[PDB]
């Protein structure tokens, strides 16, 4: 029980020794490296956001569209944790409409957005959901409307009720979005607490249920927060599921999640965050309190 012990002890040995470079920098190194033929296109430029981030051909999420099907969206799927997210770009002034087609073709219930809206420079977001209930959004070229609802704000995060409607059929969904809105680029939430109170409301409300689509998770360019935000979930779903938690090994659950998508979890900070958030994690939930 009080095992979690040995758990903080290798965590302040990483820290002592200053290994979180060490181990970050072999994370590099060993990352999975495949093609993204489809992302590289020419007429598939304005759809990135970001020259060198590309999702890779084998896990793409396809638009179903005849025209171009491409997005820059990607599939993880964590066998034993038993979970999928798709991971993408703060979405584009024009792949708006792509994105939320990416939810409606996928069957997401939840949006999780880790970054803020479009700075008037680089490291931006379009606003892609409405502000304001009056305000609906149209998406014309793949014939959605897309409504707030409702809108509870918190300090550290912001979740919405959203209608999704696909105008073509008039069927209708409720889209969950949940927003961390101060976690910095390249940065690190304000505490394990709030990550972690941010993440058991997503899961809380079902979003991450197999019997809804996978989960949307995005910041920027869909990489470091998203990266750090969905190796998190995964391990403490691992911790929780095995018999012995201390057998998760988190670099070895990123390396798999790389397989799928390029560079997630940017910084040495961010790994050792996301190791600080699942041990913190870990123990509220094999706790009782
Ligand atoms: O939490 P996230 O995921 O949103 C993030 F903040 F970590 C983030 C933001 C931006 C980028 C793209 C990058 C960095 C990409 C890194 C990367 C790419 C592939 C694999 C692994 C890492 C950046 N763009 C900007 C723009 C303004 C300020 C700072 C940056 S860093 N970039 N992409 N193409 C480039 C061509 C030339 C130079 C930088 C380039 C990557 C990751
Ligand atoms: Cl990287
Ligand atoms: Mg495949
Ligand atoms: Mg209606």
């Amino acid at each position: 029980k009080l095992e979690f012990m040995e758990m903080e002890k290798e965590f302040e040995q990483i820290d002592k020794s200053g290994s979180w470079a060490a181990i970050y920098q072999d994370i590099r190194h060993e990352a999975s490296d495949f093609p993204c033929r489809v992302a590289k296109l020419p007429k598939n430029k304005n759809r990135n956001r970001y020259r060198d981030v590309s999702p890779f051909d084998h896990s793409r999420i396809k638009l179903h569209q005849e025209d171009n099907d491409y997005i820059n969206a990607s599939l993880i799927k964590m066998e034993e944790a038993q979970r999928s997210y798709i991971l993408t770009q703060g979405p584009l002034p024009n792949t708006c409409g792509h994105f939320w087609e990416m939810v409606w073709e996928q069957k997401s219930r939840g949006v999780v957005m880790l970054n803020r809206v479009m700075e008037k420079g680089s490291l931006k977001c379009a606003q892609y959901w409405p502000q304001k209930e009056e305000k609906e959004m149209i998406f014309e070229d793949t014939n959605l409307k897309l409504t707030l609802i409702s809108e509870d704000i918190k300090s550290y995060y912001t979740v919405r009720q959203l209608e999704l409607e696909n105008l073509t059929t008039q069927e209708t969904r409720e889209i969950l979005h949940f927003h961390y809105t101060t976690w910095p680029d390249f940065g690190v939430p304000e505490s394990p607490a709030s990550f972690l109170n941010f993440l058991f409301k997503v899961r809380e409300s079902g979003s991450l249920s197999p019997e809804h689509g996978p989960v949307v998770v995005h910041c920027s360019a869909g990489i470091g927060r998203s990266g750090t935000f969905c190796l998190a979930d995964t391990c403490l779903l691992l911790m929780d599921k095995r018999k012995d938690p201390s057998s998760v090994d988190i670099k070895k659950v990123l390396l798999e999640m790389r397989k799928f998508r390029m560079g997630l979890i940017q910084t040495a900070d961010q790994l050792r965050f996301s190791y600080l958030a699942v041990i913190e994690g870990a123990k509220f939930i094999m706790g009782d309190s």
